[PDB]
């Protein structure tokens, strides 16, 4: 039973609802909390300075999320995102330097809690609208269990919609309300003696550390050619890439595709916010499409597809007039192994977005696998988003534990299979 959440304006576990339809829970422009949300006694609120690498905030937050934010299901790994990897995760085109909500102690300055979101651009089926993401909601151990993480999500909502933006996109890796979509993870084994002394595979009884390597290598033949690293003049064509992709998924109309109803345009009026409903007649009308993914023009391409190493990597593929014809990228986090003091970190790749026009998603993925065992990466992961299927498929990949619940706040989706999704998050 929730406390919070089943105050929220988002869909419910037990939502009894016989129609798939699409649009805002509520319109609710003026109507929210305006005042900050109060903290305990002796704790108070900072806009974290992650606009200087070198700042003594950026140092906090660091400490804080590698010893306190994501642990596996059996915490034996810890996520250790890298101060490069915040700074481009979260210093992103448009970001608010009050979306970088920090928890300090007063009496000590120690920073207890972070709560980030960025702005996106997303579409879902027929609107486009101006969004965030929350992401990085952190409380120190100590703290938890004492009812702060609401006020960090209460806080950081009064933020966004201060900003005008009355929706969010957010996921979890368990379950808290209706998700709209689940993503299961997926993984490949690239470096098979580390993650074997890390603990995150074992030797099977029939195996060996030998006759393990040798099954879980990349395969080297059939190497695709004219693959490279992005640079900045790409961007617009990398953009364009990106639209001709999700015009070819898309889960509408050519004229509705080019005729979005902006909600950002609308979303100050009861009245005239009603024009974002949609019912969906079938819910097969949206097979293998896309329904919702983050949109990027040519500045959010030239920040979200570059090459910054042991953060992110793009290749593009040209083709024999040297144009674009293909992409893929992925992103590198850092994680702890908890219970280990002299094998302490370990890299891995995360599949970003990839688009395949020229070859196959298989042959793409292939190239994209040799290029993260080339960065170091010690194991690639994926989520069964977008197409990326089609690869885990009569693939190497061996399955995660827990599944990635995905939420839209102030916004109802139909539950749709993951590759109608074309979010990733950090
Ligand atoms: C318009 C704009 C809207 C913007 C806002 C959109 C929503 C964004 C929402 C956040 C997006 C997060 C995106 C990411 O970063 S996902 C990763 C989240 N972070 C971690 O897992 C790091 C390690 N863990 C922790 O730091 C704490 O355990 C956290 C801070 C997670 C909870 O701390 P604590 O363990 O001390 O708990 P509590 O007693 O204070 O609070 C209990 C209440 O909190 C609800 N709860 C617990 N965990 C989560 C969670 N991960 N998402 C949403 N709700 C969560 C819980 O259901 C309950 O409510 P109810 O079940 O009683 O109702
Ligand atoms: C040696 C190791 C290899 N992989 C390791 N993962 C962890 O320890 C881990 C712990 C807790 C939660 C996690 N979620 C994911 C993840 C996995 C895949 Cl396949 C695709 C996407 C994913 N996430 C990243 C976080 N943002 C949401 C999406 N991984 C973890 S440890
Ligand atoms: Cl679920
Ligand atoms: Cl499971």
């Amino acid at each position: 039973p929730h406390k919070f959440w089943n105050t929220q304006p988002v869909v419910q576990n037990d939502d009894s609802s016989s129609e798939y339809s699409f649009g805002p829970i509520e319109i609710e422009p003026d109507s929210f909390r305006k005042e900050i949300y109060k903290l305990p006694d002796g704790f108070s609120w900072f806009d974290c300075n992650l606009w200087d690498i070198e700042s003594q905030d950026f140092e906090d937050t660091y400490q804080l999320l590698k010893d306190h934010y994501v642990e596996d299901d059996d915490s034996q790994f810890r996520f250790n995102y890298s101060k490069e990897f915040l700074r481009w995760a979260l210093c992103v085109p448009g970001q608010k330097k009050n979306w970088l909500v920090g928890v300090r102690v007063n009496e000590t300055k120690k920073m207890v809690g972070f709560i980030s979101a960025i702005p996106i651009k997303v579409r879902i089926h027929n609107c486009i609208m101006n969004t965030s993401v929350v992401n990085f909601l952190c409380v120190h151990k100590k703290l938890r269990s004492k009812r702060l993480a609401p006020v960090l999500i209460k806080e950081i909502t009064r933020r966004i919609r201060c900003e005008k933006i009355f929706q969010s996109i957010y996921t979890c890796g368990k379950n808290i309300t209706k998700p709209f979509t689940i993503g299961t993870y997926w993984h490949r084994i690239i470096n098979v003696k580390k993650l074997l002394e890390a603990g995150f595979i074992g030797i099977p009884r029939n195996m060996t550390m030998s006759s393990l390597i040798k099954y879980h290598r990349i395969p080297a033949d059939k190497r695709i050619e004219g693959f490279r690293p992005s640079v900045d003049s790409d961007a617009e064509q990398i953009c364009k890439l990106f639209e001709n992709y999700f015009m070819k998924y898309k889960d509408v109309s050519n004229e509705t595709m080019n005729n979005l109803i902006n909600y950002d345009e609308i979303n100050h009026s009861k009245e005239l916010g009603k024009q974002a409903y949609m019912k969906l007649d079938k819910i097969e009308d949206l097979q293998d499409k896309i329904t919702i993914h983050q949109c990027f023009n040519v500045e959010d391409v030239k920040h979200y597809f570059t090459n910054i190493d042991k953060v992110i990597v793009t290749y593009v593929r040209e083709n024999k007039n040297k144009e674009i014809t293909d992409l893929f990228s992925f992103f590198i986090i850092e994680s702890t192994v908890i219970n280990n003091e002299r094998f302490p970190t370990i890299n891995i790749a995360y599949s970003y977005f990839n688009i395949a026009n020229t070859c196959s998603l298989k042959e793409l993925f292939n190239e994209m696998l040799i290029t993260a065992k080339n960065n170091n990466c010690d194991a690639f992961n994926t989520l069964d988003l977008m197409q990326n299927l089609q690869v885990i498929q009569d693939s190497k990949f061996i399955i995660g534990t827990g599944r990635l619940r995905y939420y839209v706040f102030n916004w109802k989706i139909p539950q749709i299979s993951p590759s109608n999704v074309g979010i990733i998050l950090f």
